[PDB]
């Protein structure tokens, strides 16, 4: 992922303009090859027209240039691009929201699975490790970076996510389908065992744990669904054919004709179609947005950082359920115990922007 | 379904371009018949104009070609296509999300319906078989492939989803409506019986089972709703009439006229309207996207694999509630029991991409 | 409703094309009157131009035709149509999802309200009859067909939805607002009474019943909201004025002028503006989609079958809570009790399409 | 609000056309002033061109008319109008869904807060009065009509929503923010007191009451959010500038030039630009849709009837929790106690439309 | 934020027109610098054309002006602007809905965490202070204004949100990730301790507290997600390149040519391209909407008032859980205890608008 929200915190004079100077995850890094290809074909065709082609053939070539320029439609391709890219962006954001995150699970576990002893600590750590393991399994199924990090289940075992005995139980299961759901079933069994053993004190807490487990598992299933069910291939081919047809039309129809013929709208030759190159940037980049977001778990610069999320979730969950279990500072009175109003101070840098009348409603200025 | 998300993992130089070489579920497999039809009529009309028609009639024909070319509107049809196809894609994705999946139900059942004996195992297996049976009934009601797999309720009985006695109870019910809901009512009765018999230990667990059953059943009802309530026929006819009207206008208005008349914008004859064929690919394929997704439970290559989902759900649910019930590896300390940080290693292939500073927030680089 | 999803199960050569041959709920049944009106005015104006008008007045008339043709904008009306029709379709689908359906309620009732005796059966039947009655009341408030089926509350009483005593309690309430909510309050009181009497065994079950009752009632309230709050009249008038203004411009601006004057783009007279008639089909039908879906509870062919849904819900709910209460086939072992894999057979018609490698993930083909 | 869904129940020959004859909440009532202004400036400019301006200045004026007509872009403004109005309509509908309605709360209260005595009745009435009071407070904060109905908190006290003692507690709180949330905190305290006193019998019921209270309060907070956070002013200014720029271009560029000069596309003078007036209706009304819906709690004819909703909710909630508490007709057998099928009769007006085969699925006609 | 919903309460004659006179958060405050830049380059180029350039070079310059005017496409950029700005507005509103608000938490705490003594008050205050602290941590991570208010964790400690001992526990945790989640884990531990100590009376109440805590924490996580995952940089660059390419085309192609050459569509020179300046306002402001909303936690005038929300939430939560805990006015009969109807009076200003027949349904006027 490429984060630039710090740069665009305000609508400045040169806010979006300086974003064109970035390289990592930029339009240039995605297009420059197609840009050089389009420029190469355009320059080769222009050179052939200027030198190689006969005078007789040049009249036919320029008539074909006019014909190809008449059918260069830039408006209709904008519709198919807008709709297709909007669908791809919707899928991309929903895919990000489906990342297996264990924050809800860690909060429930640290608040419901009890015991300062070795067994309670084993319960909490194993409950969160099961969710981490199912996250790792689904992500290595869907993400190329995680798969290269965990090429085999042996890599998962050496990483500490799954144990030797859990590995034997995992491989002995007779199923031809992806087994990312297995640690979730293990989580359900372990939660039921903890409730039976009294580690979970109340019936509500067990229900809350299974509700939060099914939310986590549904996110894993949704990542599998997005991975399996692509954007329909026919629609991707339609947008690609529209864009490539328009650019093939622009390659010939926008060729610089000899001004000596005096054809209208073609009485100039700048030997570089800079406005056609700007249109190429526009439409080719608009397609490149979808081409980068269509599978957001690849190795694009703007693709999701799945390995970082795995590491963060594992470390934070272990910290929260093990070192932070029932480890609280003693209850004491805050700065505003005796104060009628509870208001924090402002720094010298924020006071002169703040201290303004508080909004009470639209109807109170009558 | 045609899955190609592996191919588009990155925005490559030839990423979307190579997707035009695929055949299964492609634009070509859907259009080539209409493509040959349009080319046949265009070539026949051009040949009649060149040879059969009189010189006097050819002036009238070319005037009619100019008239038909003036009304060839390619922009307005793009709007109706964009909106209609977006609605169809919304329905298509929501229909996929309505597939009867039993993962949530299997997690709740394995965590709440207890007993290593024959009766507890019968309870778990039958509870998941009821959900599987209702899934099979709704899918054979909505999917052509599942219907050809289960042409009669006898096929459902031989498949093991429903028993002889359950079949007699099923057929004896006096109702003229689809009975896909019957196994859900059986599930509710069986869950209540299990709670009464003590197989479900706590009141919360029974509530969680009925909540998850009503989610499963609502998905079945939603598939029935999508099957019954089509995209409004008037709107489908509007988009079809717009596309076919535009292509009838393009068939005549884009006819290659004799250059001897010297008509403007018609001083060339390539005997093949390749740019009109590219526009045909574009608009006809854009309509074909909706034509393929309007009923995603048919036998199109990109249609949903309902039989595979039935098989996967049945096998996985039986495995999870029967062989995985209370079958856990003993609780043991993980690799990071004594480690302050819980972090997994990286392979040689991922280390040189990873090991980058972790994102802390937009405001921490001031 | 007009269901055609069986016809469009696959993207065939003549898939959408044959949908233009349907009549029930089609574009033709909605437009043919406006079509005849537009053709009548066009033909009358053309005949007046050809015969009645003087030679001197014909120059002014053809200048006015050119002027009216210059302002015939077909692109801008497409935007207002697309956005307005998308809003209407969103409201139409959300209105369908708000239909009062009692499947969730019947599942909860059959699983929570107990007793094989007359009193338990009365409890279950009356609980579902209250939800049915509130559904009937809201639907007769919003649907013309249901209102013609239940013109008075006497018709509701004779239909068996409400009793004589319930009628007296209903009419004695002092309120000037629609009383569709009354049976929901009766449901809440009856559920509380059943819990107090021990018919509902557990506290969770009572909470689940009130949660499912409030979902049912919110759907009834949402139907009332959609009925009360129309699509804003100003926006409907804007779309109607845009469409009618464009068609008034097309009626005159597309008039066939006498070729003897030699005006450009008007050197032909086919005495029938077939391309203008196709554009009429397009835009008038696009408006007709909204005109049919704006109130989906009327008597249009594609409008919702509210009476059928009332009958289905009543019959199915009574069956589920009365004849299916605790009526289960005895627990027995299924076909796959001893099988490691639980897989159903395939018919001869589906085997040669199926038996393909199961999708495991995008990253497993490296 | 202007309700016309009865008129548009069917797609009739003159369905939407007769909606142009309505006045209350119509396009005419919103535009006629701007319409007269635009016509006044157009007629004054045309009269000045015809009479006051010199012959020499008229050539410059008509050149400026051609220049202003060349930049009159009607397509691009349609995009900004479509997107902006769609956003405003989304906000408008979501604002309607955020109205503080107490139906869910009344159902829970009547089903959970018990006692036929004075204290139980006081509990139920006060619990619903607290929700009503918070609704009144937020609505008088956001709605001009409710504010004019309750200009002071004294008006709230005289209306019976808040008492003298509750008023003293309300004013004594030290906070500079809107106190619409205060009755919700009172509701929580009163519910906890009722549970402690045994008026609420079960722990689940208390949880259901606090869940329904937080839904009600979130709707109040969401109304406050919509009131505070306007549609971004920059975007409103963009749409206004686009529309006004286009209409300033149309005021001059569409001026009727003298036909004596023989300028192309300007060889007529109808002294009234009726097609420009129709375009004014279109674009100005499209902007007026947003201008009316941007704040739906004002005094527009199509604005929400907040006072009516306050009255309805108060009266219905008091009726449901006080007169309908545990007031049920005795349980008796319905018309279909002995009938295998539970089906209601049809009137003579609906039988000949109904009695059609019931939809069973798409796959059952093979 | 700039609130103007009071001004637009009604669709007035000069409603949106007077919004163009505002300055704070207006289009002018965002664009005037780019406006002066564009005018400066246009005037400099026009002056160079008029004076500095030779007569021979002026023919080439005006041919280049015609060439650049032919490729000035204002329609296609409208599509990319509409779609991109709609995505940005969707993200902006969802980001506002993700603000950490503690109203739901305060209602649950005041209704579930009991005790008039010092320990119960400490419990309630600390529970709400933990949620406030996590809100402050995430907001100072995402908002520039909050970061300038809390540049260090020392500022958080002096503000009273976190204590000395809580600070030592906070810093001693070994994690390289943002620790905004830590106070949520503390909340879970404190809630579990309160339930164990009997401060929370019932098991349901503890579950409701953890459910509301996970909603609060998910909102904090969602703010972190929006901060980390920007709108894809490629798409922002595409929209910026399209807008800047169009304006570079308009800078030259719309240059006022010398009328002495008699070029068509260029026979005038107003030395100021006011219609090009209006188009600049339109497109540049449309981009500025996204440029301001892309990061809504900056210091733009229309950006969210995060500091005000922190202050409001802290003060209101402390008031609700401390001064309002079990502090109720005694239960007494309301104004409508003996009244069959519960209806409030209307003021003289609202009666003559109100007192209209109540909407009962669409079907009751037959
Ligand atoms: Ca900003
Ligand atoms: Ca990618
Ligand atoms: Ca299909
Ligand atoms: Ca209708
Ligand atoms: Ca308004
Ligand atoms: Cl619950």
């Amino acid at each position: 992922t490429v984060t630039y929200t710090a740069r665009v915190a305000k609508a400045r004079f040169g806010g979006f303009s300086k974003l064109l100077l970035l390289w990592r995850g930029s339009i240039y890094k995605l297009l420059w090859r197609e840009l050089l290809c389009f420029l190469g074909l355009f320059m080769a065709l222009s050179a052939a027209y200027r030198f190689v082609l006969t005078e007789e053939q040049k009249r036919y070539f320029e008539k074909l240039v006019l014909y190809c320029d008449r059918y260069a439609s830039l408006i209709p391709v904008s519709f198919v691009l807008g709709f297709y890219v909007t669908l791809v962006v919707h899928r991309w954001w929903n895919q990000y929201l489906s990342m297996p995150l264990t924050d809800a699970l860690m909060c429930v576990v640290v608040g419901t699975v009890h015991g300062h002893d070795e067994r309670g600590r084993l319960y909490r750590r194993t409950l969160m490790r099961y969710a981490g393991l199912s996250g790792v399994l689904i992500l290595r199924s869907v993400s190329t970076a995680v798969f290269k990090r965990f090429p085999t289940i042996d890599h998962v075992v050496e990483a500490g996510f799954m144990t030797r005995e859990e590995r034997k139980k995992f491989e002995n299961l007779n199923s031809s389908y992806n087994k990312y759901w297995v640690p979730c079933v293990w989580f359900c069994n372990l939660a039921a065992q903890a409730r039976r053993e009294g580690r979970i004190r109340d019936n509500g807490a067990f229900k809350l744990l299974l509700e939060e487990l099914n939310v986590f598992r549904s996110k894993c299933g949704m990542l599998f669904h997005y991975d399996w069910i692509s954007v329909p291939l026919v629609y991707t081919q339609v947008v690609t054919i529209a864009v490539y047809s328009y650019f093939l039309a622009c390659l010939i129809g926008r060729q610089f004709l000899d001004p000596a013929q005096g054809y209208k709208d073609h009485d100039l030759d700048l030997c570089v179609p800079i406005f056609t190159l700007l249109q190429f940037f526009f439409y080719a980049g608009w397609l490149k947005v979808a081409e980068q977001l269509i599978n957001p778990f690849g190795e694009d610069d703007d693709d999701f950082e799945t390995n970082f999320l795995i590491d963060r979730c594992f470390q934070v969950s272990m910290l929260a359920v093990d070192e932070m279990y029932d480890d609280l500072a003693m209850l004491e009175k805050d700065l505003y115990w005796d104060a009628a109003e509870a208001r924090a101070p402002y720094t010298a840098a924020t006071a002169f922007l703040m201290q303004q009348p508080s909004f009470q409603g639209s109807t109170f200025d009558i």
